[PDB]
């Protein structure tokens, strides 16, 4: 299924000529699968994943509005390769909601998931979290500046939290000369792109950041068809970036939420400093890679 474009392979496994495609990864809030690679190299000797990335986040295609409209899509792309066979799907952050949603979805119809993979999924109560309800477009642009800032410069030679924006950046700008602003600090800070490239890539990305963020604020949790069919896992923590809401921050209230959704889940903790780090220090991620390693080995 070349056609499909979200979808990426994860692997070293571009040589297979048959490889199994039931293991999914669902992307989290800026929409990459980045934070899955490392995870895909502990684990490429033994089982093939496949990373789902937003509509429109490599491509010039419009993204996708809702959390069940985006989880549709992203079957198609699973039952376009692998007509029938149950499938393993895992995600982080927002990519655990969608991958909840698929298993809804895939569960309505005649079809089967083998294991669902949790990495901390945000639980939204749309009152109470849009009873706060504090966003502003700026606060996407500010995450996708620094999100090209920190991917375009991986030098660690010559330090990175002075090249980041900030919100108090923008205190002074109109909101039409902000692109602007922050691709032209962006060229003087080492990026040596085309303005007009950096611009283009900076919004295009921050719609995505919008659109995936006020998706999972409309997001109505529902219980799972059949959800003891699942192999059921939820991967936390023991015991700035703030586009996402204070009631999208994952918390423990989140998890215990969650459980109450997933009976005989196995609730996996790593010790990773936050939320945020819980696929970035080194030795979370191999705990996860660990952990993920035995449930795909638990396949019948």
């Amino acid at each position: 299924y070349p056609e499909c474009i979200p979808l990426s392979r994860q692997l070293r496994a571009g040589d297979e000529r048959e490889h199994d495609r039931s293991r999914f990864w669902i992307h989290p809030l800026t929409g990459s699968t980045g934070l899955y690679l490392k995870v895909a190299e502990n684990l490429g000797d033994d089982y093939a994943i496949w990373g789902i990335h937003s509509r429109g986040f490599l491509t010039r295609h419009p993204p996708l509005k809702s959390i069940e409209s985006m989880a549709n899509y992203y079957i198609e792309i699973l039952q376009a390769g692998n007509a029938t066979g149950p499938y393993e799907l895992a995600g982080y952050s927002m990519g655990g909601i969608i991958a909840y949603e698929m298993a809804r979805q895939l569960q309505l119809a005649g079809y089967r998931v083998s294991s669902l993979i949790l990495l901390e999924p945000p639980f939204p109560h749309p009152e109470h979290l849009h009873q706060s309800s504090p966003f502003y477009y700026h606060d996407a642009l500010l995450m996708s500046a620094n999100f090209f800032l920190h991917y375009s410069l991986k030098d660690i030679v010559a330090a990175f939290e002075t090249l980041a924006y900030r919100e108090q950046e923008l205190m002074g700008i109109d909101a039409d000369k902000q692109v602007t602003w922050l691709a032209e600090g962006c060229l003087r800070k080492g990026v040596e792109q085309p303005l007009s490239v950096v611009k283009e890539k900076i919004e295009n990305m921050a719609q995505i950041l919008k659109h995936n963020r006020e998706a999972m604020a409309a997001y109505v949790v529902k219980a799972l068809p059949n959800a003891h069919d699942i192999d059921l896992h939820y991967m936390t923590v023991s015991q700035n970036r703030h586009v996402l809401g204070e009631a999208l921050t994952h918390d423990e209230s989140h998890c215990q939420r969650w459980l109450d959704y997933l009976p005989g889940a196995q609730v996996f903790r790593t010790r990773a400093k936050d939320h945020f780090h819980l696929l970035s220090e080194r030795e979370s991620v191999a705990m996860i890679s660990d952990r993920c390693r035995t449930i795909y080995q638990n396949a019948s």
